[PDB]
């Protein structure tokens, strides 16, 4: 079946929209980024609706049976409970997108009554229907990128506010529990960045002869078919669960996971989706599950010898014992053609790796960094360009959430954060006069809030001590940073360096947490370096 139908109603935005900032014409620098940079916005959503829509085809084999036999056996193992109606009210994010019957985030996460007894018929609802199915809205993304053309626009498929909150009462514990139980030690998102690595190493050194290679699904959310969401139910099933969880999730895998309308911000009907919708509960779940299984057994079909492999959502990682290289292209290409079959198409073909740092998945690579005594560490990193364009972006448009931050957390051990974005935002906090405020900021389709004191502590806990003491980087590191400063008309690392040291004395000058700032995070910026021990802080919970 199509992927999705349309009506010919466009997407609509529901926020005014901009793809580029507006040229200085008297900065050069201005042209660079004007050449390069662009925002994602309702305008191109069609563009995306093209690429998204077609028809699939699935062929599945014993191989296939097999890796979902024994999957759906782990699963019978774990026993998962419903929510309560007002825990799952109070696992509500502060400005989840209100609902349509006249409440928002602030009314359920206060539990008011109207708000509650809506949420109660949904609930109601969805145990005596299992079939009408339910409406979505479809909402293109604005998101910032740079050229090298233009991507465009991913789109968003939502429920209703109210909807939202039963898929927590009936899978919030599933979503929980399931996939480390599933997956063990292949599920991608239980992991710290250093832990990350760790596993990586480990799983590159135990091989006596090491391959590597990444995967990417072209527009894996499309390729979802409905019997591969109902394979996602029979799994939920496998669990022990109360009656009324089984039946609601029955319900909402039949008139919300297989399917349904999308009307645009108007209210009216954009088209009809028959794969993955990209906003609801189980998306990265299903997407993880789904996407190993179908890659356990397309590992199997191909012959490949021992994979460890690593799964976050439709990005996988396989790293196995090496044929040689004839083999292991062999194998990659019949690992290939049992992932179409099974619905999960290549993007870009997968290539044979030798060299762990070679591997790019999640946008990102393993780096080799020296310690001022000569101690190889291994961290992962990413091309720089897109995150200080999207870190650019907000000094000409102060939005009220930040799209970089994150990059501060995940990235903190490499030349680009700690150089040039940990440098650029502890100085914009100190001249807002916000250092000490906590700050709201996107992470993974979500919006996070942390406080930037607390950032010297976050960083040791994920990353280690390390994070401060990466004193030589490779030359690819170098020239990465280099190139991507030139692109976007910024200053050059010299200049970065200097401001730092500016931005060092000015967090020290203010004392407690802030000075702790800018002695941990800028003791790259000095020659006569500070010994950094451990923080007592860093053995707290930050999960
Ligand atoms: C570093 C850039 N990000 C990432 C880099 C990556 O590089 C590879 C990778 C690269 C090369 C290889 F040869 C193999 C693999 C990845 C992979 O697994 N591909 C299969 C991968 C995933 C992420 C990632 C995604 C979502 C996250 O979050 C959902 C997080 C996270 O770390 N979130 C945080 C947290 N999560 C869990 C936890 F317990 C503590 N902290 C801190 C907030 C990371």
């Amino acid at each position: 079946s199509m992927s999705y139908s349309w009506t010919g109603a466009l997407i609509t935005p529901c926020s005014p929209e901009e793809e580029k900032l507006p040229i200085n014409p008297l900065s050069n620098s201005s042209l660079r980024y004007h050449n390069k940079v662009y925002c994602t916005t309702s305008k191109s959503a069609s563009q995306r609706a093209k690429k998204v829509t077609f028809d699939r085809t699935q062929v599945l084999d014993a191989h296939y049976d097999s890796v979902l036999k024994d999957i759906k056996l782990a699963a019978s193992k774990v026993s998962a409970r419903l929510l309560t109606l007002e825990e799952a009210c109070q696992l509500t994010p502060p400005h989840s997108a209100r609902s349509k019957y006249g409440f928002g985030a602030k009314e359920v996460r206060s539990l008011s009554g109207r708000a509650v007894n809506h949420i109660k018929s949904v609930w109601k609802d969805l145990l005596e229907d299992p079939q009408t199915p339910i409406p979505t809205t479809i909402m293109a993304k604005n998101e910032v990128f740079c050229v090298d053309g233009k991507k465009p626009a991913r789109l968003i498929v939502y429920p209703d506010l109210g909807v939202r909150v039963c898929e927590k009462m009936a899978l919030y514990d599933i979503t929980q529990k399931l996939p480390q139980a599933v997956m063990g030690a292949s599920y991608g998102f239980q992991y710290s960045p250093a832990q990350r690595v760790e596993y990586l190493l480990k799983a590159w050194a135990e091989k006596k002869d090491p391959m590597g290679f990444s995967y990417d699904t072209r527009c894996f959310d499309s390729t979802v078919t409905e019997r591969d969401i109902r394979t996602e139910e029979s799994i939920y099933q496998a669990c022990s669960l109360p009656e009324e969880a089984r039946t609601a999730i029955h319900s909402l895998t039949e008139r919300l996971y297989v399917g349904g309308p999308m009307f645009n911000s108007k209210g009216q009907t954009c088209g009809y989706r028959r794969c993955r919708a990209s906003g609801v509960l189980t998306t990265s779940m299903g997407n993880t599950i789904t996407c190993y299984v179908k890659a356990l057994a397309a590992c199997k079909a191909a012959g490949i010898v021992a994979p460890t492999m690593l799964v976050c959502g439709d990005d996988l990682v396989v790293i196995s014992e090496s044929q040689g290289t004839e083999e292991d292209e062999r194998n990659l290409r019949a690992f290939t053609e049992a992932m179409t079959r099974y619905s999960a198409p290549p993007g870009d073909p997968p290539r044979p790796e030798y060299d762990l740092e070679l591997i790019t998945s999640c946008s990102s690579n393993v780096s080799v960094a020296l310690g001022p005594r000569g101690r190889r560490r291994y961290y992962l990193t990413r091309d720089p360009t897109t995150p200080l364009a999207r870190a650019a972006w907000e000094t000409v448009r102060h939005s009220p959430i930040n799209s970089w931050l994150g990059n501060i957390i995940q990235y903190a051990p490499t030349i680009w954060v700690r150089m040039v974005l940990m440098t650029h935002f502890f100085s914009i906090l100190m001249v807002q006069d916000t250092l000490d405020q906590n700050l709201n900021f996107e992470m993974y389709g979500s919006v996070y809030s942390v406080n930037p004191l607390d950032l010297p502590a976050i960083i040791e806990r994920l990353h280690g001590l390390d994070a401060f003491s990466m004193h030589t980087y490779s030359h690819h590191e170098l020239t990465r940073v280099a190139s991507a400063l030139r692109k976007l008309g910024a200053p050059p690392l010299r200049v970065w360096k200097s401001r730092a040291r500016a931005v060092r004395a000015s967090l020290i000058s203010r004392g407690g947490k802030a000075a702790v700032c800018g002695r941990y995070l800028f003791n790259w910026a000095v020659k006569t370096k500070l010994k950094l021990t451990p923080l007592p802080e860093a053995r707290l919970l930050d999960l």
